[PDB]
DNA sequence: CCGACAGCGCATCAGC
DNA sequence: GCTGATGCGG
DNA sequence: GTCGG
């Protein structure tokens, strides 16, 4: 963190524009710029020094001068005091709202985490959670617990049905000394790209993990993604542990590979390697990894059997997860 | 300049 | 009821 | 906002 406040800043401009602005572009531009000056291992100098880096361009090199300089900038300075792009903001913080949903809500005059409150019947059910557990979800989990509920999750797995294969991905598998929420890949062998034997195979898991309190919520479910709310369990006079936010992904057997690639991340990792992916000729998607013919349509699935099959056919060294963290 | 910028599952809605 | 588009996950 | 062709 030789350069936090640089990439502070650019992560505010990544937020201000996702959030306020709406432009997408312009929010993965600053995080990129921000994660590539995060892995810089010089305390960046100048701007210019900074526009060395790829993904840094002109208005962020002024700015990062401006900062420098100033310790700051204006443009941050004037958009923290604008009511509304605040408002704004902050409600994009809990689980459900996104851009739209907190513009509108701040058009009719719901701004504040008590207006929230007063208003749970603007609310659809997943946005409700999110309210309900505003404070908790805002709390980081320490590796120490993410292994405590890494162990009940495999071993109530196992009880339903010992052919199952949770693994944890996420920032966890990644080697974080502390993750925002626990994300589990899961596999059966009844349940392959080529035929689903078994129904139920993701609800039999989640009803299991319900039935011993550990799940305690629900964003949302299907047959392959449940979104939820977890819970480890706290000894007598022990105090509650924080509520967390849980994922679980159901993915073929035979496509464990491109599934636990894709769920180890990190995010800006997956959008540079499938980028790249995209420039080699290649797709990768959770499931598989195709070539791109002429037309552009992608192709037949390539055999893979690991993780580093992939990184082969786009032509980059293999990355170990805790190197992936971007 | 100008197009590209990763990919997709679930919830919710408009239109039929 | 469906399909398709959009918001959200994030 | 940044980049490559
Ligand atoms: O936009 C996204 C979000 C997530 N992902 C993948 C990579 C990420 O590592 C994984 C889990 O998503 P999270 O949002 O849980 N992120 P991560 O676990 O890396 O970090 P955190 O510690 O915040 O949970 O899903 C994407 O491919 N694109
Ligand atoms: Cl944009
Ligand atoms: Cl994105
Ligand atoms: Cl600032
Ligand atoms: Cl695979
Ligand atoms: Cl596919
Ligand atoms: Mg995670
Ligand atoms: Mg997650
Ligand atoms: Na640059
Ligand atoms: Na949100």
């Amino acid at each position: 963190t030789l350069n936090g406040g640089i990439t502070d800043m650019l992560t505010e401009l990544a937020n201000f524009e996702k959030n306020v602005s709406q432009a997408i572009h312009k929010y993965n531009a600053y995080r990129k710029a921000a994660s590539v000056i995060a892995k810089y291992p010089h305390k960046i100098k100048s701007g210019a020094e900074a526009k060395k880096l790829p993904g840094v361009g002109t208005k962020i090199a002024e700015k990062i001068d401006e900062f420098l300089a100033t310790g700051k900038l204006r443009k941050l300075e004037k958009i923290r005091q604008d009511d509304t792009s605040s408002s704004i903001n902050f409600l994009t913080r809990v689980s459900g709202i996104g851009p739209s949903a907190a513009r509108k809500f701040v058009d009719e005059g719901i701004k504040t985490l008590e207006d929230l409150r007063k208003n749970e019947d603007k609310l659809n059910h997943h946005q409700r959670i999110g309210l309900k557990y505003f404070g908790d979800f805002e709390k980081r989990i320490p590796r120490e617990e993410m292994l405590q509920m890494q162990d009940i999750v495999l071993n109530e797995v196992k009880k339903v049905d010992s052919e199952y294969i949770a693994t944890v991905c996420g920032s966890f598998r990644r080697g974080a000394e502390s993750s925002g929420d626990m994300d589990v890949l899961l596999t059966h062998p009844s349940f392959t790209s080529e035929s689903t034997k078994q129904p139920k195979l993701l609800h039999q898991v989640v009803e299991q993990l319900q039935k011993v309190h550990f799940i305690t919520d629900t964003l949302s479910k299907g047959e392959t993604k449940f979104m939820g709310v977890c819970q480890l369990p706290s000894k007598n006079d022990e105090k509650e542990y924080p509520h967390r936010r849980i994922d679980i992904r159901l993915i073929p057997k035979d496509q464990y590979y491109c599934g636990v690639l894709y769920f180890t991340g990190s995010d800006i990792f997956n959008k540079n390697m499938r980028a790249h992916a995209l420039e080699k000729g290649f797709t990768i998607n959770e499931y598989t990894i195709r070539p791109l013919g002429v037309t552009g349509v992608a192709g037949e699935p390539l055999p893979v059997d690991s993780e580093k099959d992939i990184f082969d056919y786009i032509q980059w060294k293999y990355r170990e997860p805790k190197d992936r963290s971007e």
